[PDB]
């Protein structure tokens, strides 16, 4: 509805903005105010053509001197800001699963809110970057109900289109239903299948439909009735169907609120929406806590990290 908080800048002049970071960077110490003054302005396209320009007009790798000059929070907005989206999205995939240990909210969070035009395109990057399949990396690193959840929207099986059958709609909502009276524990497959194969207009209508059959929102069913990762993956598609902005508040918020902070969550979410849907996110953020996004990254983050994150708030 609203869109981006970053846009593509108008006046732009890539060799100009190579000497502005030159001169930034160039002898001891850095000035990270022009650093951000240039980058934080540009979209992601405008920031690639500027990497081309720095081998041009400087002699000099744009990445390699930031990564160089910067330390810390600051340079992971900086750096992640400067990758080219797709890439962005399959690099923090190959961060959240390379060793042992494995970031599972990452997963979750990419996988579900990617359409399956996006996750195509970050599986061939991703295969294409590091002669591994993203699948099978997901099935080494994930277990049971969750990782067939993950495999499933990794695999891009889903139905598209809108297509809208209403007695198909009736039988999946009763499905979920007859899974939620078990005495015994739900039927998992059958949130599989409909949550992983149906098209968004058709889970709309499973939702609503859920809803006035059952009385109470999918959502609260998938609480009482799952658990862990599962539980989590199947409310992320739900949130993502009904309204990605307003999922992605809800991950900002959680990444800030209470004890500790969740950097890589913040970072990579504030990079990866800046410019699709920041002010929408905003609005919900608003809706939701009644605070504004900003005021959270303010109190929250400190120095030239706050500064960047201020920036790709608005
Ligand atoms: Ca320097």
């Amino acid at each position: 509805t609203k869109g981006g908080t970053v846009k593509a800048a108008s006046g732009f002049n890539a060799m100009e903005d190579a000497q502005t970071l030159r001169k930034a960077m160039k002898g001891l110490g850095t000035d990270e105010d022009a650093i951000i003054s240039v980058l934080a302005y540009r979209n992601t396209a405008q920031r690639q053509e500027i990497r081309t320009a720095y081998k041009s007009t400087i002699g000099r790798d744009l990445i390699d001197d930031l990564k160089s000059e910067l330390s810390g929070n600051f340079e992971q907005v900086i750096v992640g800001m400067m990758t080219p989206t797709v890439l962005y999205d399959v690099q923090e995939l190959r961060r959240a699963m390379k060793g042992a240990g494995t970031d599972e909210g990452c997963l979750i969070e990419i996988l579900a809110s990617r359409t399956p035009e996006e996750i195509r395109r970050i599986s061939q990057t991703y295969q294409q970057q590091y002669g591994r399949s993203l699948e099978d990396d997901i099935r080494s690193d994930t277990s049971f109900m969750f990782q067939r959840v993950l495999v499933s929207l990794s695999a891009g099986g889903r139905d598209e289109g809108n297509y809208l059958d209403d007695a198909l709609v009736r039988q999946d909502a009763q499905d979920l239903y007859e899974a939620g009276e078990k005495k015994w524990g739900t039927d998992e497959v059958k949130f599989l299948t409909v949550l992983c194969s149906r098209n968004r207009n058709h889970l709309l209508h499973v939702f609503d439909e859920y809803k006035r059959i059952s009385q109470k929102d999918i959502e609260q069913s998938i609480k009482s009735e799952t658990s862990g990762s599962f539980e989590d993956a199947l409310l992320a598609i739900v949130k993502c169907m009904r309204n990605k902005s307003a999922y992605f508040a809800e991950k900002l918020y959680k990444s800030m609120k209470g004890l500790g902070t969740d950097d890589n969550t913040l970072i990579r979410v504030m990079v990866s929406r800046a410019e699709i849907d920041m002010l929408d996110i905003r609005a919900h953020f608003k809706r939701l806590y009644g605070k504004s996004l900003y005021s959270f990254i303010k109190g929250d983050t400190s120095g030239d990290y706050r500064k960047v994150l201020l920036v790709l708030c608005g």
